[PDB]
């Protein structure tokens, strides 16, 4: 005897960063990918069932059909999920993950396992950014040539380009690629000319890491991520202190106010009698 | 019967800028050109007298030769001097004046005309400068280029470049040439290489002028001089409060200090929520 899994709400958790988090926003639209496997006894008494299609239809998540419709049992199964559904994501514990420019679709959602049967077949899924979001505010000051940007850098050892995510167990990421984070969205190809007055922002889905201690001065302060910009075929690294920015945590947003000063002569007039004294 | 001119001394006029003058300096070297003509009475008893070169010699200032002594009547003459003596400067009323970059002998004193005659034929020569000085001290900060400075120009439309001094009667000054001064210690065949933590010193003998209000901003703060630069093949104007420098005074000196920053970037760092509110 089974009756179907009912899932009450896919809601976005926020993280705490400078305020407490409100009642989670529910998720509205689209389509959820939902993995089931029988909790650990050897017959669990269920049939793996990986990335299943749910979709968003007259105010509930549902299957798109009947034969969709995901069963439980007596016996407990271990339910996990994440939005938005990609036909290929069909391993829970190496879901994929790239550093990249935002592209919203891109922005990964999902909800750790939880152990669920029969008796109690209702379910909200907590769903949480798989990522980091790193957001650069780019402006101008007292700078007289065009400001021509053909390249933004990322730098730290630490970053992670390429790796993966187990969305069922701890959500612990397997680096597969580490090093510097070169932006797609302007390049010596496709350049892009900051004017007078403009506040340039890219913004870039990082994947979570601690950041490396790159540089300690005379002074004893800690220098962690760079940024290197190519303005006007000059390139201009800026070192962001460590104590300001230590690590891209999951769900966090950083953004990089990035202010271009041109060069500048200060001039200091005193009168005075001819010979000193 | 007529008795000698007796020089007490040559003493240097210090100007009350930032604080009241001492006892003048007395100068104890060189030369000094010493101009005499008869008071206005027509005959003032007087062959007139150019440019008498008067040598100081064993604590003081006296004739080279006993031919070259200037005597005093019982009647009244007129007498100037300046320093340092000219052989060529044979008309007190256009003494030559030049815009030019710092020359100890090119730093010129002179003393007005003196009421004199026989019965008291002790005069002091209060000799005070024709030239206003120039004093450009620049420095680098945060600059990654060489720094090769291959032009400096000093900006205003009533800038004097050649000119005369009337040394007798009021110490006023005729204007044949103006414009904009080119410094002749730095070209293009010679330039000079600023280094990190050098502070370079430019002087310039400047005749003295009014300056003109060039600009006027939107905040109505107003300028007067300008300082062009070539840095690196990089033209780079200054523009000097009115406020803060509206004259080149007679015997005054302006220190302009220059300090070249090189372009920054700034960064901010702040961290947030991921959707903000
Ligand atoms: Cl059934
Ligand atoms: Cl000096
Ligand atoms: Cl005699
Ligand atoms: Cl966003």
């Amino acid at each position: 005897l089974r009756v179907p899994l009912q899932v009450s709400s896919a809601v976005i958790k926020q993280e705490v960063v400078t305020r407490l988090a409100p009642d989670p926003v529910p998720l509205t639209e689209g389509a959820i990918g939902i993995f089931l496997s029988g909790t650990e006894p050897e017959d669990s008494g269920y049939k793996v069932i990986d990335n299943r299609k749910y979709v968003y239809s007259e105010g509930h998540w549902g299957p798109p059909t009947a034969n969709d419709t995901i069963y439980l049992v007596g016996n407990d199964a271990d339910v996990c999920a994440y939005y938005p559904y990609k036909d290929s994501y069909t391993d829970k514990t190496v879901i994929p993950l790239q550093s990249q420019d935002y592209v919203e679709t891109e922005d990964i959602y999902y909800a750790l396992n939880t152990m669920i049967n029969g008796f109690t077949p209702a379910i909200t899924f907590d769903m949480v950014h798989a990522y980091s979001l790193v957001e650069l505010k780019i402006s101008r000051e007292n700078y007289f040539m065009p400001c021509e940007i053909s390249k933004i850098t990322l730098k730290n050892s630490n970053l992670i380009k390429k790796g993966t995510i187990n969305i069922a167990v701890d959500g612990s990421i397997h680096s597969s690629e580490t090093g510097n984070y070169d932006l797609t969205t302007v390049t010596d190809a496709s350049p892009h000319t900051l004017s007078v007055g403009e506040s340039y922002v890219c913004r870039v889905l990082m994947i979570p890491v601690p950041l490396k201690i790159e540089r300690t001065d005379a002074e004893g302060g800690e220098f962690g991520l760079s940024v290197s910009l190519v303005i006007d075929g000059q390139q201009m690294l800026v070192e962001i202190p460590y104590s300001e920015l230590g690590e891209f945590r999951q769900g966090e947003k950083y953004v990089i106010g990035l202010k271009i000063k041109g060069t500048e002569i200060v001039p200091t007039v005193k009168a005075l009698e001819w010979e000193d004294e």
